[PDB]
RNA sequence: UCGGGUUUCUCUGCGUAGGAUAGGUGGGAGCCUGCGAAACUGGCCUUUUGGGGUCGGUGGAGGCAACGGUGAAAUACCAC
């Protein structure tokens, strides 16, 4: 159980917004290591459509406790303009042989302009269909590996839908502070309620919800 | 008795592989002694293919997820 001095503290009919669940979101967490309370939104509109799917990416304001995730196949000038960074395995033509032998846990795998077809000629038969290649429109094409895989850098990714009526995105941890949880916090109803292709119904944001290693939940408030 | 709603309580979800239906994200490695995991017999619920609960004989009490297996995700520990 261990559920009171801080569910005591909770009360699931009153509100906490902006300014104030941000002063209140790192307390509701005595339980164990480092504990982040998640953010949670509810995809509602039409979940049974091919065009209700929210098919693009959010990117997380400062740096989390984490790292950098991008797994280049590059050759040439392009070796040590990205193994003297901080990427993710790189080497030369030989990522894939990295990325078809055993272990696909790697993120959006650059390549070159001119060596597009080594993600399209070796890796259309596995890689092919995982939607997480270099494409001239989408991610990092060309040879902007070096600038705006920085959105791969200062931006926690990420890119799901669900069957059912629920959507959460994280705003990284609480090891920051109680402007930062909602700074954290600007760039979550900045980068997610923005998902609007063919059609869709009136009203969208309508309340809010909690998340933890021991939850709980203040229902947070919303507003200018 | 019927019409439905709301709220407390109650759980099915195998087109794919994956030993045993993972239902989702974060703390993805910890605590749990404070709210429905193993399968011998003519089963209801999923339908006499395998699978949570069983009414009772039958009678190892500590663990599991995982590296592997594995996929845009994994079978458990805490909640929405």
């Amino acid at each position: 159980k261990r559920y009171r001095a801080l569910e005591g503290k909770v009360d699931r009919n009153k509100q906490y917004s902006i300014d104030e669940a941000a002063a209140l979101v790192k307390e509701l967490a005595t339980a164990k290591f480092d504990e982040t309370v998640e953010v949670h939104f509810r995809l509602g509109i039409d979940p049974r459509k091919s065009d209700q799917n929210v098919r693009g990416t959010v990117a997380l304001p400062h740096g989390t406790g984490r790292s950098v995730r991008v797994a280049v196949i590059t050759k040439g000038e392009n070796v040590q303009a990205a193994e003297a960074a901080g990427a993710d395995v790189v080497g030369s033509d030989e990522l894939i042989e990295r990325i078809a032998g055993g272990f696909m846990d790697f993120d959006a795998v650059v390549a070159t302009p001119d060596m597009m077809a080594q993600i399209g000629q070796k890796l259309a038969r596995l890689l092919g269909p995982r939607g997480l290649l270099p494409n001239p429109k989408s991610g990092t094409v060309g040879a902007d590996v070096a600038g705006m895989v920085r959105g791969l850098k200062a931006g926690r990714i990420e890119f799901r839908n669900d069957k059912t009526g629920v959507v959460h995105a994280p705003i990284g941890k609480a090891s920051f502070e109680s402007g930062n949880l909602s700074a954290n916090y600007q760039a979550l109803i900045s980068a997610l309620e923005g998902a609007k292709p063919g059609t869709a119904k009136g009203v969208f944001l309508r309340s809010a919800y909690l998340t933890t290693t021991m939850g709980p939940s203040i229902p947070l408030a919303l507003g200018g």
